[PDB]
């Protein structure tokens, strides 16, 4: 389960993680 706000999204055939609360993005999955 990702923490609140976090969505796994598409980078072309890759993924990244976006947080809808803070608009932060990061490449690695949140811990
Ligand atoms: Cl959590």
């Amino acid at each position: 389960k990702l923490p609140p706000g976090w969505e796994k999204r598409m980078s072309x055939g890759r993924v990244y993680y976006f947080n809808h609360i803070t608009n932060a993005s990061q490449w690695e999955r949140p811990s």
